[PDB]
């Protein structure tokens, strides 16, 4: 079989908590002294629509920003702004803390999610970051705060905080340094975003996944060159494939024995006629939030 | 693109619980919980043993010092031995810190659990499943992963309802609950065993039904019922599953929450089974989804 996977998420439950400043309520990431959390927190339902962040914070003080790991109140010490985040100075160390790193992931790039509630872990599940910037997740009310992160031998990366939803449903966030990804603000507004895309070489890799698991009939007995790929992709609003995505699609391609660009034939194939009322790995849509790695991850 | 997805509970309290058991070259996963660590029986098997083991005759075999129990790289000392079922419960000199609030429970056809995937005692990835009517699961898992557990989360307590023991031949899983019986007629030996033929989860259908109610989405409602029974029998027509009393009254609260009694939406389910749906579609798509349990919706609708 083969499905989403998400990384075991204790190394980031460890460092949930919970952030309150009036009456908002969000979670924070308590890493060493220090608490990450949206700066939105801050506002009130006046301030929402057109915040001035610099001039709301510097009327706060530190007791006015109330931290709790469990049943326990972390004093806060010291307070600074680092664009979209605030990093709340506490007088604690959390020694829960993981090797990490703060990272920023590239459109494609897939991630686990722990989706948190009043600083409780609540929800593990994989994500990708959309071509437009979006991520399709699943958020309610006071999930701000909750991370995305990537696992590398005992090192979490982490690359998302959730700050956001937009009127389609899909969700919008920072890095771990307070910038979006994507042209959203943190403001109160309905905000659109630009047209998404299809991530090919994640639908490519997910079609190597179905011929490791023994599904087989999409494939055909001919082949593309990269270029009229490319333009077949881009009509269908499909992201365009590169050289390096080839490359990296090169353990794929030799587990299965099935070269790339033939396996761009079928998707070309795929695209122009359909899936014939057919099914892929269980899935009536070609699914495009597994990356290689993943799929190479999982089945070896 | 419905708006709903699998979603894992953390694993971090069961992660915390995750041990390596090696019996000679086998090196399976266990569950370390107070002083017990529970794994596969299947452990104490030789590849020889593995066809026809008697389990009886190779525990009697064994003794407490035959067992690395590991935690990482740190070796638990085994004090004592046993089996229940098709578990082996290894008595360790130490009581496990990072023991949560915990149950076993026996989980019913249709329900789901979180999976973590574990190799040589190290998790490597949390995912839900579906124990589907003939007792298997669709999990991912690779040589090593026996001893791998499946679980919930309900407030502090974990309910542990699934350890991992091997691979049919067409690709999905089987295993026991953790007092060992096997889900299913399946039996820990390196045989050909068979799957029943597979069936629809009623109960998740009509839970994603109510789903797509509370979304908005309610074209296929209909002025009608239907008994039970009724239902039943037109159900089995078409692959699914009867539902059992313990099925209506888990699709209780989603009835409430929308008012929509339970044999009515089960008459529109009907409706649509004979009819199909004749090119609409249900929170976005032509299929309807099995794999998501009451529970499983209240808590990505609600909260
Ligand atoms: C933080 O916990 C929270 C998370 C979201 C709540 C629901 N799901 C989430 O992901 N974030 C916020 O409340 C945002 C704070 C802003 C950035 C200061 N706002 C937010 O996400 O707003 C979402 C709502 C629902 C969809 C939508 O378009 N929208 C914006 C408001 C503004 C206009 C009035 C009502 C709608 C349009
Ligand atoms: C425990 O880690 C391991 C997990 C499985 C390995 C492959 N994927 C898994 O999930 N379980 C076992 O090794 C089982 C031990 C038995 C229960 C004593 N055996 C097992 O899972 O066997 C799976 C293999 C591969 C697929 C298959 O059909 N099969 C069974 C054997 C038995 C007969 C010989 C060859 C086939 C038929």
């Amino acid at each position: 079989g083969f499905r989403k996977m998400a990384f075991p998420s204790g190394k980031v439950e460890g460092c949930m908590v919970q952030v309150t400043c009036g009456t908002t309520t969000l979670n924070g990431l308590w890493l060493d002294d220090v608490v990450y959390c949206p700066r939105h927190v801050i506002c009130t339902s006046e301030d929402m629509l057109n915040p001035n962040y610099e001039d709301l914070l510097i009327r706060k003080s530190n007791h006015n920003f109330l931290v709790q790991a469990g049943n326990v109140q972390l004093r806060v010490i010291g307070h600074s702004m680092q664009n979209c985040v605030l990093k709340l100075k506490v007088d604690t160390a959390n020694p829960k803390t993981p090797k990490y790193k703060f990272v920023r992931i590239q459109p494609g790039q897939t991630f686990s999610v722990l989706a948190c509630y009043n600083g409780s872990p609540s929800g593990v599940y994989q994500c990708a970051m959309r071509p437009n910037f979006t991520i399709k997740g699943s958020f309610l009310n006071g999930s701000c705060g909750s991370v995305g992160f990537n696992i590398d031998y005992d090192c979490v990366s982490f690359c998302y905080m959730h700050h956001m939803e937009l009127p389609t449903g899909v969700h919008a966030g920072t890095d771990l340094e307070g910038n979006f990804y994507g042209p959203f603000v943190d403001r109160q507004t309905a905000q659109a975003a630009g047209t998404d895309t299809t991530i090919t070489v994640n639908v490519l890799a997910w079609l190597y996944a179905a011929v490791i698991n023994g599904d087989r009939w999409f494939l055909n007995r001919f082949t593309t060159t990269l270029n009229d790929f490319n333009l077949v992709a881009m009509k269908y609003n499909y992201e365009p494939l590169t050289q390096d995505h080839v490359d990296i699609l090169g353990p794929l391609s030799a587990q299965t024995g099935i070269a790339v660009l033939d396996m761009c034939a079928s998707l070309k194939e795929l695209l122009q006629n359909g899936m014939n009322g057919r099914t892929i790995l269980g899935s009536a849509l070609l699914e495009d939030e597994f990356t290689p790695f993943d799929v190479v991850r999982q089945c070896s």
